[PDB]
DNA sequence: TCGGATGATAACGCTAGTCA
DNA sequence: ATGACTAGCGTTATCATCCG
């Protein structure tokens, strides 16, 4: 029912494209190898082994959706092969003769993306197109290959959108081109902090900066870089390493997945830019937001009075939305055409006015006509509260509201948090992860009482009430800073803070906080004699307005550890 | 690194038995 | 006097960094 297609994570091989391609042409040499060898001498399973020998033989090849990607193990490893994608594509190193669930996907949404496979949304099944027919056809290395392929990428928005970043000729980074791919700061399009990245890279030894290359990119950067090695092998953009000068003096560090666009690259985009119809699905406008329907399909009717009419003021569009079923407000409509732009659709702007100056193929919207019926979650409706009271703040820092609430993006918060610390609140200092570092410091530099604080931040589903555990690990630290023997723990973060600093605060910032928050805090500060305090994102933000408004010094706030909850 | 690979998680949805 | 519904809990869609 409810799919996400349009945002290709894995897949890299067009190698392989062809492969899943092909599949679904009975006359091509993979439709028979698959069918005839992959299938039976691959999938154990004997009952489904013999059924999709059987999809593969009928006249007018159709497969469901799970017919091709299957299902998969918790432990990866002890999967058997349970679908027709899986089968077709091998592993990194043959571990197993196939591919997981998730890379088939993969797969299945790559060749989607590019338009060689058509989706019918009835039957959740898929079929070749006509330019599948002729991209299985065409031979490979085939300059007809190629053109095949380039008017493919050209009817992708997203890929658009890279080859839009770099016409000015810039050297931009998997980061910088990430921050503005698809639509950023909400649940599945974050990006890390090049800022932070480069930092660590730097000051870190070298038995880390490795694994910290390889393994520090949000899944919009992952987006971002892959997008970026099609163009490269299609020739429209060059990827190049871009060193740095980070002094410690004089250093230089790297970022390898950066890329620069070529000429051919600009031919490209002056055609596709009015100077090939852009296809857009509904699936696309939204990625892993929990609430995918309401803002796909709010999305969708926005840019369907955008096809329809042209030049209309911000009002006329928040007027046709009241009608077709969204009274949604300004702050919010504009976002969502800040996400439409980013994804690669030309909206050209005029001050408060708004017009399309693209070609896209009409597309469907699911479940229309009971659109009205859609609700608005509290979450949601949070989000353009948020967007509306935070005038001086950029509305990319609401993705915390978000980030804090999910389990999985521990790593990240740490980096975001101290990071509007530093650029918003203003206060000096470093994110410092680890088992032996409190997620960061933070520290004055101006004030009349110049301070210190200790932080650490968590992200936990609906609810905090700081466990006594990780409530301790805060008094080991704020003790170590004390205590600044090298021989008690010999990273000496401490040193992170200028020698003149004496007043050091104590923090645990989080989603929402309950019934603990106060009882190990008293505690701590009892303890090491040093006061701290609780704090939520959603004042973090309202703290942030306030400090840049003018309503709110560094001083009030150094007097907000009260021992309890902070709120401005 | 290249091109995926991994264990997690929340929404989904199937069963079996309640609710209206 | 039986279809509409749902607590419980295994299944599926989708990550968000990870990694061989």
């Amino acid at each position: 029912k409810i799919r996400t297609f349009g945002w290709v994570q894995n897949p890299g091989k067009f190698e392989n494209l062809k492969r899943v391609v092909q599949v679904f042409d009975r006359n091509s040499k993979v439709h028979n190898e698959v069918k005839n060898i992959k299938i039976p001498t691959l999938v154990k399973e004997s009952k489904i082994q013999k059924e999709l020998v059987a999809i593969m033989n009928q006249h007018d090849l159709i497969y469901t959706y799970k017919e091709l990607v299957g299902t998969g193990t918790s432990i990866r490893s002890e999967a058997p092969c349970d679908a027709i994608i899986q089968a077709t594509i091998a592993d990194q190193g043959n571990k197993k003769g196939y591919i997981d669930n998730w890379s088939s996907d993969g797969f299945l949404r790559w060749a989607h993306a590019l338009g060689f496979i058509e989706y019918i949304n009835k039957s959740d099944s898929f079929v070749i197109t006509d330019v599948g027919l002729a991209y299985s056809k065409s031979a490979d290395g085939s300059a007809i290959e190629k053109e095949i392929l380039i008017e493919a990428i050209s009817s992708y928005p997203p890929a658009i959108r890279i080859l839009t970043l770099l016409e000015d000729g810039q050297h931009l980074t998997k980061f910088d081109l990430g921050k503005n791919l698809g639509f950023s700061g909400e649940s599945g399009f974050t990006s890390l902090p090049e800022g932070i990245l480069l930092d660590t890279l730097a000051n870190a030894m070298p038995k880390d900066k490795g694994e910290i290359r390889n393994n520090w990119e949000g899944s919009s950067d992952k987006y971002a870089r892959m997008i970026g090695g099609w163009l490269d092998k299609l020739g429209l953009v060059k990827q190049g390493k871009k060193e740095f000068i980070i002094p410690t003096p004089d250093n230089k560090e790297f970022i390898s997945h950066a890329f620069k666009i070529t000429g051919e690259g600009l031919k490209v985009l002056r055609r596709a830019k009015g100077s090939v119809p852009k296809r857009v699905y509904w699936e696309m406008l939204a990625t892993n937001l929990t609430d995918k329907e309401y803002v796909r399909t709010r999305r969708a009717l926005i840019l369907e009075i955008l096809i329809k009419a042209g030049s209309l003021k911000i009002e006329q569009i928040q007027d046709n939305l009241k009608k077709l079923g969204f009274d949604e407000v300004i702050e919010t409509i504009e976002n969502d055409i800040k996400g439409l732009i980013n994804t690669g659709i030309f909206i050209e702007i005029k001050g408060r006015f708004y017009q399309l100056k693209d070609h896209i193929l009409q597309f469907v919207i699911p479940n229309r006509g009971v659109t009205k019926q859609l609700v608005k979650s509290e979450l949601e409706e949070k989000k353009s509260e948020l967007r509306h009271k935070l005038k001086y703040v950029p509305h990319e820092y609401i993705e915390l509201i978000e980030i804090a609430r999910n389990s999985t993006q521990d790593r990240i918060l740490e980096m975001k948090v101290m990071e509007f610390f530093m650029k918003v609140y203003g206060y000096r200092g470093k994110h410092l992860g680890g088992s032996r570092k409190p997620d960061g410091a933070i520290y004055t530099v101006g004030s009349p009482i110049d301070y210190g604080v200790i932080v650490d931040t968590k992200a936990y589903s609906g609810g905090y009430n700081l466990p006594i555990g990780q409530a301790d690990e805060m008094q080991r630290y704020v003790e170590e800073n004390q205590t600044r023997n090298k021989h008690i723990n010999p990273n000496e973060w401490w040193k992170v803070y200028p020698s003149s600093v004496t007043e050091f605060k104590f923090l645990f910032v989080s989603g929402h906080f309950k019934g603990n928050y106060k009882a190990q805090l008293t505690r701590l500060n009892h303890i090491t004699n040093c006061n701290g305090a609780v704090l939520s994102v959603e004042e973090l933000l309202i703290g942030g307005e306030m400090i840049k408004a003018g309503t709110l010094t560094l001083e009030e706030v150094r007097r907000k550890f009260n021992n309890g909850e902070i709120n401005f």
